[PDB]
């Protein structure tokens, strides 16, 4: 029942503990931000990873999860249990007040793809392609919704830093892969991103518990469910990315792909 916890989850803050500096320096390519972007753009890139519908499961108010996958899908689907963060995505959407600056992001992202696009295209092609910011519970069997206007099976899932902090334990954990597995077509691929071994993180006022969980956890949780699991990258937070925002020791990046048999 961590539902509870996330009830004072501070978006502004949240942002600000894991997307500024230090951690939000795209400038030392010994980063997270350069890893993760770098993972997601090298994926994508095989050109195997391709539909129409795509579903972004526990959002947040983040966006950088997205910047190299809007080029293979012309449908998106933000989602999150939090509707304070569904707004903050919407300011960001709408280019509205305030919203947060991706930037940095957008243009690291421009500069790993190397097509020698600019920032301001490809911030334009997400915007254009995300349609909906659905709330969601991975919680559910039908992860939220009865009838969404998702378009179902998407061909494509993506998850960052969502199941672990959702889960008390790494039975939801499995449960809660399961349930978001059930909106991905049967040769669909999921990009899952998450911590590693970590078990709880700041965001403002709130004090969110997590999972602490295993790369060889993971995996096997992949397999589990149902996935062939075709990369597992494992990053290793460094000192000087070590706050005290969250204990996190490090970070998994997964391409798994729901097996068709
Ligand atoms: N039951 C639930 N189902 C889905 N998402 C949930 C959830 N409970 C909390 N969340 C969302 O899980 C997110 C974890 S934070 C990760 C945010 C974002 N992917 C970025 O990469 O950082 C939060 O935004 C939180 O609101
Ligand atoms: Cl870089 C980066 C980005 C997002 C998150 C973490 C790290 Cl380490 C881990 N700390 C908890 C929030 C999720």
């Amino acid at each position: 029942a961590v539902a509870s916890a996330y009830q004072r989850f501070e978006p502004r803050a949240y942002l600000r503990n894991n997307y500024a500096p230090p951690r939000g320096d795209l400038c030392n390519p010994n980063g997270v931000g350069p890893w993760k972007l770098r993972c997601l753009a090298q994926t994508f890139a095989t050109g195997e990873v391709s539909g129409r519908t795509l579903i972004d499961i526990g959002s947040g108010p983040t966006v950088y999860q997205l910047l190299s996958a809007c080029s293979h899908f012309e449908d998106i689907t933000m989602t999150d249990f939090l509707e304070v963060n569904r707004q903050e995505l919407g300011r960001w959407l709408q280019e509205e007040p305030g919203a947060f600056n991706w930037s940095m992001y957008s243009q690291h992202a421009c500069l790993i793809e190397g097509k020698g696009e600019c920032w301001q295209d490809k911030e334009r092609q997400l915007r254009a392609r995300v349609k909906r910011v659905l709330p969601i519970d991975v919680h559910q069997p039908q992860p939220l919704g009865a009838g969404s206007p998702a378009p179902l099976p998407a061909d494509a899932l993506v998850s960052a830093f969502c199941l672990e902090a959702v889960s008390p334990d790494l039975a939801s954990f499995q449960r809660a892969l399961d349930h978001i597995t059930t909106l991905l077509r049967p040769g669909g691929h999921l990009l899952l991103i998450g911590a590693l071994e970590e078990s709880w993180y700041l965001a403002g006022e709130a004090r969110l518990t997590v999972v602490p969980v295993s790369e060889e956890e993971v995996r096997e949780a992949l397999v589990r469910s149902g996935y062939k699991v075709r990369d597992l990258r494992t990053y290793i937070m460094p000192a000087h990315l070590q706050t005290g925002v969250d204990d996190v020791k490090g970070v998994f990046f997964a391409w798994a792909q729901k097996v068709g048999l």
